[PDB]
């Protein structure tokens, strides 16, 4: 056989969290016969069960590694490669290291228009953010972002959390007219839309059962004429409101 003296390469992450997996991948060449030779991979007292490749007088062996809250510090990963009563062996640090997540506290997850809303991260004084909440923000995401320094390697960790607004069901004048004039068989758009979260329920209703063909384009009949109730509900509310259609002669 032979085994040339000079360490195996050796690739690995120089930092590594707790309850996180890793990959460790040991290699070297110009070796014979390389079938034969045994691998010997391990962190700290845990042994690593490598996937060991072939090739031209060749090797690499890859192993994924886990970690646990025992393991915190300072560990030793070696790599070592064995071929008859001779081994090259390579010696490297890996640090593990335990980041708690920042996380987002919302003194109410799901609020209405108008509350004050605060913002602080859990895991010198004390800082929170204060906004007056607004249905713009229905759906928005706050962070914490936290760094970490370990083994002179900056590490960082986050965390989002959305923020539910509701706004009470409304029909402005603007987004939903009280009358119309439309001359008998010309082409409109009955126009009226609810505003809310949640998306209020609308119903323009004439004589309680004739509906108002709102949103689509119609061509004007006589059928239309009348006077309609456009009720807007939802969870937070109800807005009622009065549409009148007056249909002109031809
Ligand atoms: C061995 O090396 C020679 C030169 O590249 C090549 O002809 C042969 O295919 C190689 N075998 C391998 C890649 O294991
Ligand atoms: C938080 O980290 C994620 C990676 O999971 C990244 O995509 C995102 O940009 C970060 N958010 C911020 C800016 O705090
Ligand atoms: C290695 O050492 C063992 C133990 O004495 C010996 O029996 C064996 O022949 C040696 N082989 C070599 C030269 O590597």
């Amino acid at each position: 056989f032979v085994l040339p003296a000079t360490p195996p390469q050796l690739v690995s992450p120089r930092v590594l969290e707790v309850d996180t997996q890793g990959t460790v991948v040991c290699s070297l060449d110009g070796l014979f016969p390389v079938s034969e030779a045994q691998v010997h991979l391990a962190l700290g007292d845990q042994r690593l069960n490598p996937t060991v490749t072939y090739g031209n007088d060749s090797f690499s062996a890859k192993a994924s590694v886990s970690v646990t809250a025992e393991d915190e510090g300072t560990q030793r990963l070696t790599c070592a490669v064995i071929l008859g009563n001779q081994s090259q062996e390579t010696l490297q640090t890996v640090t593990i290291y335990s980041f708690p997540a920042p996380n987002v506290i919302l003194t109410k997850p799901e609020v209405s228009e108008g509350t004050e809303v605060t913002v602080k991260c859990e895991a010198g004084p004390r800082a929170q953010l204060l906004l007056k909440a607004t249905p713009e923000d229905n759906g928005r995401s706050f962070s914490c972002s936290a760094t970490l320094e370990v083994a002179g390697q900056l590490i960082h960790k986050n965390q989002t959390r959305e923020l539910r607004v509701l706004y009470g069901p409304r029909l402005d004048e603007r987004d939903c007219p009280g009358n119309w004039t439309w001359p008998e068989n010309s082409q409109q758009t009955p126009m009226c839309q609810a505003w809310g979260n949640p998306l209020p329920e609308l119903k323009c209703l004439k004589d309680g059962t004739f509906p108002l063909p709102i949103g689509e384009s119609v061509t004007v009949t006589r059928d239309l004429e009348g006077t309609y109730l456009c009720r807007a509900r939802s969870t937070q509310g109800e807005v009622t409101r009065e549409v009148t259609v007056n249909v002109l002669s031809p």
